[PDB]
C-alpha cells in the first residue's frame, strides 16, 4: 500500500500526461577576426565574412580555416602527380574517362605536369587547388573570442503552454553587457564559443585547425503542476564528430565554395576557397507532464491487482 | 461499469496505439516590389532579389528593409563616435586592443572623425555603415501582398501512411488561381503574407519596420480507425519573438550580407547590406492512432480493479 | 490465459520497456563532376562547388541537374510577353500601377509593341526577360546520375545516455576510402550513389531530373538496449517526396531561381538569372529506443491478472 504510492504514483510520474515540444532557435554571432599572412598581407573579418551561409539559424557554421586559389578558369590543363594518373604514353590515358578523384574528364593526349613526370591532360578550372595541409595555427584563430546570443522560444500545444530561454527576472541593461559563466551567470544566454568548446574537455585552436562539429543541447523537462517559475532549460555541450583517424572518414569539417568574376573581355574567373570551421548545431528536446485523472485511476486500479497479487503470493 | 467504457475507453483514446508523424515542407514565393527612393533612384525586386538565401525551404526569409554601404575596402580608418572610444591623445587609445563593439582593431594613433571630436584610428572596411534608424515605411511595403504555397508531406512509420496537405478533391484548376481565406477557402494551400500576419492580431507595416519572426503551425492529429478522408491538418499562424523592449535584445529580426567586386586594377570593393525582414518559420506536429488488442484489455483490466476498489470504499 | 500474458503482452507488446526518442545530428559530402557540351555555353565543367544551392544546407542538400539562363538583365523599361490577358489594344488598355501576378513587373500607361505581329503593355523590370521555354531535354548535368554522397549521422537517447554513429566500429578506413553502398554486398557502405538512391524508389534518374524533384533518405534507429549494443544498427529506405500526377499537384518536380550580380566600369550593375532544376535529398532521422524497468512490469502484471479475473468470471456464467 505504502510502496505504491510510495513509488509508482509519485516517481514514475504515472499521474501525468505527457507532451513533447516545438521549439524556434535564432543565433546572432558577434566577433572581429584579424588575419596578417604573407600571402594575403593584412585583412580583418566581421561577421560578413566568416559566415557561410549568411542565414542558417539554427546551426550555424564559423570559418576558422581556409586554402584560397584564385585565377581559376576553364581551360585545358595539366594534372596532379598520382600513381593512378601517371602518364607512360599516349595510350596510357583514355579519353573521356571521368575519375573519382576530382581533376576532371580525361583526354586522350597527355602533357608534362614537370620536367620529372608527366600526367594525363584535362579539362577543369585551372591552376588547381594544391595538395598542402592546412596552415597551423589557424589563420582565424581569434574566433576563440567571439560571443553568440541563442534565443530559443519553446510551445507545448496540448497544454497551451509558450515559453522563452530569456526569464522575465532579467533585464536589457544586464543583457546588454554579458556573458555565460557557469558559476557566475547561469542564465545569460550569450555564449563564447572558446568556453562551449572548453566546456567539451577541448582545445579550440586543435580543433579549429581542421574544423569539427559541435552540438548544443537545450533540455525544457518542465512539470507544468509546479509553479510555472520553476520552468527553465538546462545546457550542455557535446562534440558530434569522431576523433580516431582509424574509424572515420574525411576527418574534421570542410567544404568547398566559389567567387565568380567577370573581366572587362568577358571572360569569366573563379576563386576557390576550401573551408575549414566548427559547425554548431542547436538541438532543443524536452517533455512536460500534467496532473490527469484517468491514468491515475488506471495505475491505482493496476496497484491493486498488484496487492492483491502479492497478497495470494504470500499466503502459498 | 458505464464509467469505465464511457471516459476511459472511448475519450482517454486508450485503445490506440499511437505514432507521431514524419514530415517535409516545400515552399514557394511570387511576387514583385518596386522601391522609388532618392538613393536608390527607381528599382523593382523579384524573387531572386527578397529572398536570402536562395533555397531555405521549411523556413524563407523575406526582405522587407534594409540599410546599404557601398564602396567599402580594407584600410586604416576613423572610429565612430563614442564615449568609450574618445581619443585624448595618443596614449588614450591602445594598439591591438580587439573591441567589442564590431568596430575593428585598434591602433595606436588617433585621428580626427571630424573638426569637433577626435576617435581611436582602426583598420577595417570603410567607409562604416552609419549608426541611421531603418527608413519609415519600409522600402519592401508591397510585401504585404505576396504569396507563398506550402506543400507538406507527411508519414506515420508505424501504420505505414503516408498523406499530403493537397486533398484530392481538388483540381489543378483551381490551384492556379487560388488564395487561402479562413471562411471561403480552408483547403487552398497558397496563403498571402499579409493574412498570416493578420491572423496574429497584427500589422504588416509596423512588424516590416524592424522585422521579427512568425511561424506556421500545422497540425496532423489523424484518427486511423476513422475513414482515410477525415485526416486533415490545421493551420495556426503565431509570432515568436519578444515584443516588449524591457526584457529582450536586439529586437526584431535582422542581419548583414554581403557583394564582393573587383576592379580592374585589381583592389577588392564590398558593398554591405544589413536587412530587417519577416522570418517564417513552418513547424509541423502531429499524432495518430489505431486500433489495438493489448492495450484494450489492459486497461479494462485496470478498470475491473478500479471497481473493485471502488465497490470496497462504498462497502465501508 | 496466464502463459498468454507472458507470451505476448509481456514479450511482444514491450510492454516492460521505457521508452525514449531519438536526436540526431546529420553531416552530408557530396563528389563527382559533370560535363556540358552544349552549343549555346560551349564546353563546361562542373564540380561540388557549382552544382549545389546553396554551398553548405547539411541534412538536406540540392544537386542542380538542369538549367534555364538569361543574360545581361539590367534594370530598364522594357515590354512583356505575349499574353491574352495582358494583350495591348490601346494606350487606355493598359493601367499603369497596376502589378500582376504573372511576375513581369509593375505596368505602365504607355504600351509598345513587342514585336510587329503583337503589342504588350510596357513595363520595367530586369531585361531582357526570361524567355517561356521548356527545358532542355536530356538534363543538361545527366552525369550526376554517377556522383556519390556520403551521409554521417550521429544520434543521443538523452534518458539512456547512450550516443551511437552509422559507422560500425568494425569498419576499418581503407575499405571506407574505396567503398560504394550496394544493398546485396555492402550494406555497412554509408557512400551512396545518387542513381541507386533513385532506383531504388523505381524511377529513372534522367526523367526525373529533367523537371526535378523531391527524394527523402529515411534512417531507422529501432534500437533495443536490453540486448547488447552490436545489435543496434540503422535502416535505410528511399522515398519519393512529390506527386506525379499532373492533374492534382500545382508546380510540378522542383526548380528555383537565383542569380548573380555583376558590375560593370561605367558602374551599372547587370544580372545573369539561373532557374535551376535539380533533385533535392531530404535526410530523415526517426527512431525509438526501449529499456527494462520495474514498474511497468508491475503495472503490467497487474492489469493482466486483473483481465484473468474478468475471463474467469465470464467462464464461470
Ligand atoms: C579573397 C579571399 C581572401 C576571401 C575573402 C573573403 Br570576404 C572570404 N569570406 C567569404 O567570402 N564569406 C562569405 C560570405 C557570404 C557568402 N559567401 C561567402 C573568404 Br572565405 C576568402
Ligand atoms: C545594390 C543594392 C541596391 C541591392 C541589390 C540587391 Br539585387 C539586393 N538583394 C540581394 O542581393 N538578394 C540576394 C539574393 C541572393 C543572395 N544574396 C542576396 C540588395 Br539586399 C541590395
Ligand atoms: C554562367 C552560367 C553558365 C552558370 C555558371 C555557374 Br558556376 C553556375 N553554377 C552556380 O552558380 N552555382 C552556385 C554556387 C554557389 C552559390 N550559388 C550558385 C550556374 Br547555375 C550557371
Ligand atoms: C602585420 O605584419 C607586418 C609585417 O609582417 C607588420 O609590419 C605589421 O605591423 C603587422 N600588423 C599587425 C596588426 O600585426
Ligand atoms: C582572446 O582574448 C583573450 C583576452 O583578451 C586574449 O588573451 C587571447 O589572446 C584572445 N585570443 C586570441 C586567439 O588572440
Ligand atoms: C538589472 O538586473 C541585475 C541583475 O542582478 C540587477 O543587479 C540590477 O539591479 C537590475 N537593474 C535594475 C535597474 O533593476
Ligand atoms: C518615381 O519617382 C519619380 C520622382 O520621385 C517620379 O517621377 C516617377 O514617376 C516615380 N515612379 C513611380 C513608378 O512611382
Ligand atoms: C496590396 O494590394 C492592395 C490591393 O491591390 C493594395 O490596395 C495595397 O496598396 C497593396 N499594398 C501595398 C503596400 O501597396
Ligand atoms: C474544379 O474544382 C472546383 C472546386 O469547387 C469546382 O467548382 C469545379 O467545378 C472543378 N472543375 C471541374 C472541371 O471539375
Ligand atoms: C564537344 O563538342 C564539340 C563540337 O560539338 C566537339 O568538337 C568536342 O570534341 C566535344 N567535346 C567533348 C569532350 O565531348
Ligand atoms: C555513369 O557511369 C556509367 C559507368 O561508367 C556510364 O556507363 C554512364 O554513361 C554514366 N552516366 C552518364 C550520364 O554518362
Ligand atoms: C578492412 O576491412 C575489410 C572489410 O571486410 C577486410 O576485408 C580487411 O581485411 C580489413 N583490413 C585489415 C588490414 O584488417
Amino acid at each position: 500500500i505504502a510502496y505504491v504510492i510510495g513509488y509508482v504514483c509519485v516517481y514514475n510520474k504515472g499521474y501525468q500526461d505527457t507532451d513533447t515540444v516545438l521549439s524556434s532557435v535564432t543565433t546572432k554571432v558577434k566577433g572581429i577576426a584579424l588575419t596578417n599572412t604573407s600571402e594575403l598581407g593584412e585583412r580583418i573579418w566581421d561577421v560578413a565574412d566568416y559566415i557561410i551561409p549568411p542565414q542558417e539559424d539554427g546551426s550555424f557554421f564559423v570559418l576558422t580555416n581556409m586554402i584560397i586559389t584564385t585565377n581559376q578558369t576553364q581551360s585545358k590543363c595539366a594534372e596532379n602527380p598520382t600513381p593512378a594518373s601517371t602518364c607512360t604514353s599516349h595510350r596510357d590515358c583514355k579519353r573521356g574517362f571521368n575519375d573519382a578523384r576530382g581533376d576532371g574528364v580525361r583526354t586522350g593526349r597527355c602533357v608534362s605536369y614537370s620536367a620529372s613526370v608527366k600526367t594525363c591532360e584535362v579539362l577543369s578550372w585551372c591552376p588547381l587547388e594544391k595538395i598542402v595541409d592546412p596552415p597551423n595555427p589557424p589563420l582565424l584563430a581569434d574566433a576563440e573570442n567571439f560571443t553568440v546570443l541563442i534565443k530559443n522560444n519553446i510551445r507545448y500545444p496540448k497544454f497551451n503552454f509558450n515559453k522563452r530561454n530569456i526569464l522575465p527576472n532579467i533585464n536589457s541593461s544586464y543583457l546588454t553587457h554579458c556573458v555565460f559563466s557557469r558559476k557566475t551567470d547561469p542564465d545569460c544566454p550569450i555564449f563564447r564559443l572558446g568556453d562551449i568548446v572548453g566546456e567539451a574537455e577541448e582545445d579550440f585552436q586543435i580543433m579549429a585547425v581542421r574544423g569539427g562539429v559541435m552540438g548544443v543541447q537545450i533540455r525544457w523537462d518542465c512539470d507544468l503542476d509546479m509553479p510555472q517559475s520553476w520552468c527553465v532549460p538546462r545546457y550542455t555541450f557535446r562534440r558530434l564528430d569522431n576523433k580516431d583517424p582509424d574509424n572515420n572518414v574525411a576527418p574534421g569539417y570542410n567544404f568547398r565554395f566559389a567567387k565568380y568574376y567577370k573581366n572587362s573581355d568577358g571572360t569569366e574567373t573563379r576563386t576557390l576557397i576550401k573551408g575549414y570551421g566548427i559547425r554548431f548545431d542547436v538541438m532543443v528536446f524536452g517533455q512536460a507532464g500534467k496532473f490527469n485523472i484517468i491514468p491515475t485511476l488506471l495505475n491505482i486500479g493496476a496497484g491493486l491487482a498488484l496487492l492483491g497479487l502479492v497478497n495470494v503470493i504470500c499466503d502459498w
